[PDB]
């Protein structure tokens, strides 16, 4: 129940442990289904080759390591992304590395991708995968995030390392080039090293199985100058890129953020990203004329949220950070709230709402 979750669970669950303990602890609640909405038809969509039930999934680095997916499915997600994974095991930053923003409902991290690698998070995919399949074809897609090793040398290389083990096990991948907190990554956004890294991540997913041949996606940051977007959105469009995620977390400080930690290094989520990633979203909607699928994510927490993401552009979206002040209750919230602009707004499902503020 919201009230309680957002007024009592959660501020108790904060006040005794670091977040890092706390999201750690959360996994393992959700990974055995300790937790407690039916989807209306308004909020299927179609799209990157799937049926999703509702349009509302959990965003990356929650679960990084597949563990929670079923008890995540559970919470009422419309999907689920996991990772980021790097080819090999990796510990990650150095602690203390994620911080609350309580008064700005927002948090910053720089965790370096910890990861477990991709042979124990294919191991653990496989484990379920029949399951998955079903889960899949009734409207519950599941999508796997990659990313790169600190100290490889080769970038385009550990891509295609993730695309051949965990493609095959995913709906989508998604080529996670805007994690602030590897050094230079950011960079495999521009131009030419972005033409360059998708063409060979591309022809690693052609060279798979029919029925084991993900979507890829390339999932992008707040940050970018416009000659940046410009420039992605005529690879995408050169490639035949089949989507992208908007957005990664910001590296800028907005002016009014109250917080203590406000300047820890790090990417900041939650509240004050919210407009940066809708901006963002609107512009890369019209600089691809509408024709590549967009999931919207960043700040969002509740109905209006989501929906706003849904007219610029976006047409499905994801949240964490709200999860981590709301709970659980939050996702039904933003679904309940979703449906109900839609009917107020004259919409027939959420279909008719992707895009719609660039049709005024
Ligand atoms: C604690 C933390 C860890 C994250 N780790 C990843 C990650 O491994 N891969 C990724 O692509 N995005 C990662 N993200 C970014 C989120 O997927 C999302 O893009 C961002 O937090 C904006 O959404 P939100 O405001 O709803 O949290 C992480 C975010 C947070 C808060
Ligand atoms: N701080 C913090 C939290 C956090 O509190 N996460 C969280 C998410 C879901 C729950 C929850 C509560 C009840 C059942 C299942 C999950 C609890 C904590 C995080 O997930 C990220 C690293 C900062
Ligand atoms: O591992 C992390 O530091 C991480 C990766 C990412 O893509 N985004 C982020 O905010 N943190």
């Amino acid at each position: 129940d919201e009230r309680f979750y957002a007024e009592h669970l959660m501020p108790t669950l904060q006040g005794l442990l670091d977040p890092e303990s706390a999201h750690r602890l959360a996994v393992r609640f959700t990974s055995l289904g300790l937790l407690p909405f039916q989807d209306s038809d308004m909020l299927e969509v179609r799209v990157l080759g799937h049926k999703f039930r509702n349009p509302v999934g959990i965003a990356a680095g929650f679960d990084k390591h597949g563990e929670a997916v079923d008890g995540l499915y559970k919470m009422g997600f419309g999907f689920v992304e996991i990772g980021s994974v790097t080819p090999k095991p990796q510990e990650g930053n150095p602690r203390p590395r994620v911080f609350r923003l309580p008064e700005d409902q927002a948090v910053i991290n720089r965790y370096g991708f910890n990861s477990h690698g991709l042979s124990v998070v294919e191991h653990r995919l496989r484990a379920r995968q029949q399951k998955q399949a079903k889960l899949t074809e009734d409207g519950l897609p599941l999508g796997v995030n990659l990313g790169k090793n600190k100290t490889s040398v080769d970038a385009a290389e550990d891509y295609a390392e993730g695309v051949r083990v965990l493609g095959p096990l995913a709906d989508y991948l998604v080529v996670n080039v805007s994690s602030p907190n590897t050094a230079g990554l950011r960079s495999l956004q521009g131009k030419a090293e972005l033409r360059r890294l998708l063409t060979k991540v591309l022809q690693e997913r052609d060279g798979l199985r029919r029925v084991h041949r993900p979507a890829v996606l390339v999932k992008i940051a707040p940050d970018l100058t416009s000659q940046d977007k410009e420039d992605i959105a005529s690879v995408v469009k050169e490639l035949g890129i089949d989507g992208l995620i908007v957005t990664n977390t910001t590296v800028s400080r907005p002016a009014g953020l109250q917080g203590a930690l406000r300047s820890e290094t790090g990417g900041l989520s939650g509240k004050p990203l919210r407009d940066l990633s809708t901006q963002t979203i609107r512009e890369m909607y019209a600089l691809t004329q509408g024709r590549v699928p967009i999931i919207g994510v960043g700040g969002v927490s509740s109905g209006q949220d989501a929906l706003e993401k849904i007219r610029a552009g976006a047409s499905l979206v994801q949240l964490y950070t709200a999860l981590t002040f709301w709970g659980p209750p939050v996702v039904g919230k933003v679904k309940r709230e979703l449906e109900a602009l839609l009917k107020e707004q004259g919409f027939g499902g959420v279909t008719d709402a992707i895009g719609a503020d660039h049709r005024r």
